[PDB]
């Protein structure tokens, strides 16, 4: 787990529960005077077990908070990597290249990440179906980053989930719907 996703999480916890909390959860949770370079390699269990505490603080389901995670880690990598999603003009286009090109260029940027497998198909009525697949089961940011896009670029979309690697299978079905963006009308 590449330090960026640390420091993102940094942002999001220090905004909303503030830096005595960061504190706390990285004194626990991680070993003495840990710095997270964003370009290295950390123990996902390092973050899994922060995220964990926060939901716990929270009294919130803990896939409700890995989503929200990811609905803000979007932003945080847009404005990280700017040149990136610059390459996309609209929703759609991003989704469709999440896999040969964003992450393509993160094996680029990056000594050795640690990536999802996706495939985007573009469906009928404005739907992507969206394969998900890694033995981190990280599915639920997947759809958190998702409605992080969609805000990018001013867009409103529905996701539904229905087959999931929680629920026995080897990979997840996103199946998104583009309710609206700034090239659709009436439909
Ligand atoms: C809707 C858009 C995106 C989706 C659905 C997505 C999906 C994911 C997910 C779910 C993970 C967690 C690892 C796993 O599941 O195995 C991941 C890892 C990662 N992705 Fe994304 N991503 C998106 C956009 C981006 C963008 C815009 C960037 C930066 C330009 C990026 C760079 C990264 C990085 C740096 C990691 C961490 C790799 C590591 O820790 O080794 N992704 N991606
Ligand atoms: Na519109
Ligand atoms: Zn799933």
């Amino acid at each position: 787990m590449k330090g960026i996703i640390f420091n993102v999480l940094e942002d999001m916890v220090v905004a909303q529960c503030g830096m005595s909390v960061w504190n706390e959860l990285l004194e626990k949770h991680a070993p003495k005077d840990r710095v997270y370079v964003s370009a290295k390699s950390y123990a996902e269990s390092e973050l899994f077990s922060i995220v964990q505490d926060v939901a716990q603080r929270l009294n919130m389901p803990i896939q409700d908070v890995v989503k929200a995670f990811g609905q803000f880690l979007f932003n945080g990598l847009a404005s990280r990597h700017t040149d990136v999603v610059d390459k996309f003009d609209d929703f759609t286009s991003l989704v469709m290249g999440i896999h040969d090109v964003i992450h393509l260029e993160v094996n680029k940027l990056y000594h050795e990440p640690s990536l999802p497998h996706i495939n985007g198909q573009l469906l009928p009525n404005n739907q992507i179906a969206l394969r998900y697949s890694s033995p981190r089961r990280l599915c639920f940011c997947a759809e958190g980053l998702l409605f992080g896009a969609a805000q990018h670029f001013a867009a409103a979309i529905q996701i539904s989930h229905d087959t999931c690697m929680h629920t026995g299978a080897d990979h997840c079905m996103l199946i998104i719907e583009l309710q609206n963006d700034e090239n659709l009308y009436f439909q």
